[PDB]
């Protein structure tokens, strides 16, 4: 599948990212339309982050689901890595709730669903993805939520990560009530303005809900964010949650 630049024509600027910048193309001969992620290689050797790159391409060959983004393949020159990317024409879910401030309990508890799915497929194929959060998150043409990587800013992380101890897929769970709260309510439920603070935040569990989030909505993010990774729900019963079942249309 020997790529090369001259194969794409390049269009418009969808954003800077890791590592560098992502851009709108189409393949010459098919025309087919994708993004493609320009990696510059000198940040990725002084950062030393080859490791994961080779881990998200091995993943990438094996692993495929409609809520995850796909990649096509990658090619090089000398300066840069590039990634040929599945196109997501409805863009990020940051931009959306930047927008909206925050969203209803319809939009939540579907994206809530379509995550839920995407990260309990990732658990039997031994895949933990520990870093879901709205800046991740895109949208295909139908609405549907598409996680950017495969994985792998403490605001996401849970109380067993952000002090080193021992951490299972349990993880994931913990960030989908952080997700949860954070659609509902238009920020994440441990923001703070240091670093500092937010550690406390979370170490301690410290959140507090506003009024208008419902009892339903509380019950499911209350039983996410348990310090103890163990109280924390299967994916299974989220999906099969009574606040779940009855907003969700997926
Ligand atoms: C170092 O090893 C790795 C490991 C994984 C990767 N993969 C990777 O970089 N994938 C990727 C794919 C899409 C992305 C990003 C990252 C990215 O850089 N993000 C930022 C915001 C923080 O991680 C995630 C966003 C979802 C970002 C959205 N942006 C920049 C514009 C955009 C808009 C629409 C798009 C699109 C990209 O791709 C398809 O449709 O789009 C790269 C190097």
């Amino acid at each position: 599948r020997q790529w090369a630049l001259e194969d794409f024509e390049i269009g418009r600027p969808l954003g800077k990212g890791k590592f560098g910048n992502v851009y709108l193309a189409r393949e010459k001969q098919s025309k087919f339309i994708l993004a493609l992620k320009v990696l510059f290689k000198a940040q990725l050797e002084k950062a030393g982050v080859e490791h994961q790159l080779r881990r998200e391409v091995e993943i990438q060959s094996h692993l495929r689901h409609p809520n995850i983004l796909r990649l096509y393949g990658y090619f090089h020159d000398a300066t840069r890595v590039y990634l040929i990317l599945e196109y997501a024409p409805l863009g990020t879910v940051y931009r959306e709730l930047q927008k909206l401030s925050k969203f209803d309990e319809q939009r939540t508890a579907t994206y809530i669903t379509e995550l839920a799915n995407a990260l309990s497929y990732c658990h039997s194929k031994r895949v933990i993805h520990r870093d879901i959060k709205p800046e991740n998150l895109l949208l295909g043409s139908a609405g549907e939520l598409k996680i950017a990587d495969f994985g792998w800013t403490l605001d996401y992380l849970p109380p067993e990560m952000i002090e080193g101890r021992m951490h299972d897929e349990k993880v994931d769970l913990w960030s989908l009530g952080v997700l949860c709260y954070e659609f509902l309510v238009g920020k994440p439920p441990f923001e703070a303005n240091t670093y500092q603070e937010t550690y406390k935040r979370i170490s301690r569990v410290e959140f507090t809900f506003p009024d208008f989030v419902t009892e339903g909505a509380r019950d499911l993010i209350s039983r996410l964010l348990k310090h103890n990774p163990s109280q924390r729900p299967m994916l299974r019963e989220v999906l099969e949650h009574p606040w779940i079942t009855a907003n969700s249309s997926k």
